[PDB]
């Protein structure tokens, strides 16, 4: 599982180009995090950042049991200064050099389970439908793979 993720955002990176791939997972209550990530070389990985760049505390998906992710709905935003965020937001994004990015939900069954967040720093983005299109796919085929390991899982303590 931990290979799957691997394998999927350096394929979201290679496939997009971008700078930084993340997957983000939800817990039962909506808080999350980043569980894995592909990054180019040029950057920081992002534990390693957070263990020196503090950020402004952000409950948002948590307060919304995963806001516009939960109605299947994806972000798409070509230039963050430009998007209207929030400053707190806008602010975080910037601590991380972030200047274009998508985020689409992962779905494990019926259920939101996390995110695939691709991103780009220092110039804006032009994303194309394509882009956009094929991170769903690859989106849809990490949840599929989720899924179908807690079946084995379910499986496997049954005997
Ligand atoms: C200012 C911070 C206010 C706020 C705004 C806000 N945030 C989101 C959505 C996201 N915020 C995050 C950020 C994190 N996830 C992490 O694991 C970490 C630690 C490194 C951070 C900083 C993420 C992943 C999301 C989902 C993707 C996105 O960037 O949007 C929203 C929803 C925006 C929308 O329209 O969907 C909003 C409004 N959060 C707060 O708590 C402050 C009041
Ligand atoms: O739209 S929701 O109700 O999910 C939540 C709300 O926080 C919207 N975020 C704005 C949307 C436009 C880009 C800048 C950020
Ligand atoms: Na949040
Ligand atoms: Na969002
Ligand atoms: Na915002
Ligand atoms: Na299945």
């Amino acid at each position: 599982l931990q290979n799957i993720f691997r394998a999927t955002s350096d394929e979201v990176r290679h496939l997009l180009s971008c700078d930084r791939v993340l997957v983000y997972r939800f817990n039962p209550d909506w808080s999350g995090e980043f569980i894995h990530e592909s990054v180019a070389q040029m950057w920081e990985p992002l534990k390693d950042l957070q263990n020196n760049f503090p950020l402004w505390q952000d409950t948002y998906l948590q307060e919304n049991e995963g806001g516009r992710y939960r109605n299947h709905e994806s972000l798409a935003v070509g230039d963050v200064e430009t998007a209207g965020f929030t400053d707190c937001h806008l602010d975080n994004l910037r601590r991380f050099e972030i200047r274009a990015f998508l985020t689409v939900p992962v779905f494990v069954g019926e259920q939101l389970w996390g995110l695939l967040g691709a991103y780009q720093n220092g110039a804006p983005r032009h994303w194309q439908a394509r882009e956009i299109h094929l991170l769903h796919q690859i989106a849809n085929q990490l949840g599929v793979a989720v899924y179908q390991a807690q079946l084995l899982a379910r499986f496997q303590e049954l005997e």
